[PDB]
């Protein structure tokens, strides 16, 4: 079978939901083979030739009536944290933005940068939770600027501002207590010219928190190894996705220094992408009528909305594998050098 | 049984090296049931906690002619690399003393520091191989002091100096173009202080070299875990012994930043103490007629004789376990910040 016969028959919806997982848990067991190593010496021949690799490196939106209807309440696009086996993609954003606050030692009075904010969970979360803070989101996306925005204005919150740019064009002299960096860094060309350029936006009493997905072991850029690998390059169809080993962060402390490091198990994000994938499927009819003005037919629909499914239910392979043992989220606690 | 019953066996020769073996197998297997963390969010959790604590803390020799009769040709005292079943100690130390060469990328007309330089076997080695280089032993011994100075005399090396001293204590504004610190950085009471002194001895042209021993997944003091390890007190009677991790030294970047990480699987180093033990027990008779004189007892010299072959015996059970796949020899490369 070819890739376009998979692929057509993903699109058509002839594929069950038992074969879909089944073949991308494969494709994501070949990826394991391909990283795992046979001795701790080649893993960090292995490893280190990646990270030496990054050193040498460098229109359409979702309407948020949909993203409203797929995602949980305040449109976290990152790992949550889930208590429970009954927690509700509503609590486990909560969780995680509390999870976020505590690890990043904010507190009442700081100011504080969110890089990549995408919707402005975290930056609404600490902006009501701490009153005397002043929060800034910088985000690429315009329509999130002007959501995060009215929901300020909903909220009565009087303590955030919204940076419209590309975080790699940005130029500042302005400084922040916090730095926050919420699963963000997976889509910088350039990481060593990244955490420089924080590391000028923070003072000797800032602190930087990065929050990434990774693999326990090993680092790859999220794409096809073989011609059998139909799902990566149809998730993210650019080179765009880096998936860093847990520990790869530590060889870039060129302008930041470490004080702590944490993993959180897979099983959170593969609860938080199974949350979504049920939550679009309970929602389908609303999320089809939603996306049809903008799209133009019903077909364009279906393909946004098989893309977005597939990929809650890859992920789910992805990151449940062996127990949440294999992929995972990791965090890392900087100062300025 | 009790650890002054086992002691006493030891200590009368009356246990065989089968039963030897198999006791300190058992001690270090149960070394790797408390290191081993069910998840890996566990086992940063452990290891990080060890990062911490350690960022908190802080007469008699042997004979040269005894030392010249138990290890290789020029006394080194550190894992060596080992290419063939067949290679000798003394083709061994010199891939070694080689590879350090190679990977802390020694060139003609450098000055090197080597710190805790023992016999002097790689000061030596550049010495002779780097004519243009000058190069500095950093020994806390009299006696290797003098052994160094010996030997760079009779293989008319004029590019040696030693300094004897405490390095945690040395003060000076010398800069080195070359630091390398091979099976010394265990000894270091304070590692974050030891880093920073090691930095004031660098200029931005300059590269920092270390080689210690590792396990490659946690780190842990050279002590007994209960009461049934009568081994680890024995061979180092103080707490002077620290085991880090492979990667425990990447937090450890205030001053410093890397640039390279090897490991080397300890086959190499149970090989080498395998290399003793057979040498020292060649070498039985003679030994015990140059220890007789300084140590005053027959008796006192079967005590040290037993201590130097039980830590071989100890350390190849040690490093030979799991196909050297869990104590070994970490190396990293740094430049200063
Ligand atoms: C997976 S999301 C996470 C968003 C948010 N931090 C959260 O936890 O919900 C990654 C975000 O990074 C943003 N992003 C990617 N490249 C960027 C750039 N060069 N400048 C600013 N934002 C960027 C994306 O638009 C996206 O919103
Ligand atoms: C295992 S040996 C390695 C010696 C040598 N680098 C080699 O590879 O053969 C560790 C050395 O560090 C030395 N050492 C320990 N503490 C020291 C200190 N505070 N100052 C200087 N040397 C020290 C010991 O005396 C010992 O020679």
């Amino acid at each position: 079978e070819s890739i376009g016969e998979i692929m057509g028959k993903l699109m058509q919806g002839e594929i069950g939901d038992e074969e879909l997982s089944k073949r991308i848990k494969e494709i994501f067991g070949k990826r394991l083979q391909w990283g795992y190593k046979p001795t701790h010496q080649q893993q960090l021949a292995f490893n280190l030739d990646f990270i030496k690799s990054l050193k040498e490196m460098d229109t359409y939106e979702l309407p948020s009536a949909f993203l409203e209807a797929a995602f949980g309440k305040t449109i976290k696009q990152s790992g949550c944290y889930f208590k429970d086996e009954t927690t509700t993609i509503d609590e486990a954003e909560e969780a995680s933005h509390e999870l976020y606050c505590e690890r990043a030692q904010i507190k009442d009075g700081q100011t504080v940068l969110d890089i990549g904010c995408g919707q402005g969970g975290l930056v609404l979360h600490i902006a009501q939770k701490y009153k005397n803070c002043h929060v800034t989101g910088l985000t690429n996306s315009k329509a999130q600027k002007n959501y995060i925005l009215m929901q300020a204005e909903k909220l009565q919150l009087s303590n955030v501002d919204v940076i419209l740019a590309d975080v790699t064009k940005h130029e500042s002299d302005k400084t922040y207590d916090r730095i926050l960096v919420i699963e963000t860094i997976e889509h910088m060309k350039n990481i060593q010219l990244f955490m420089k350029k924080l590391s000028t936006w923070m003072t000797e009493d800032s602190l930087l928190f990065v929050d990434h997905i990774c693999h326990k072991t090993f680092s790859h850029h999220f794409e096809a190894i073989d011609e059998d690998d139909w799902y990566s390059g149809f998730i993210f169809p650019k080179g765009c996705v880096t998936i860093l080993s847990a520990s790869a962060l530590l060889y870039f402390q060129d302008d930041v220094t470490i004080l702590d490091h944490w993993v959180v198990n897979g099983m959170h994000m593969a609860r938080s992408v199974d949350a979504w994938r049920k939550k679009l499927d309970k929602n389908m009819e609303l999320a089809r009528e939603i996306l049809l003005p903008g799209l133009g037919s019903k077909e364009a629909v279906n393909g946004v909305i098989t893309h977005i499914r597939t990929f809650c239910m890859g992920g789910y392979e992805q990151f449940s594998y062996n127990n949440g043992e294999e992929w995972m989220v990791a965090q890392m606690l900087f100062k300025k050098k």
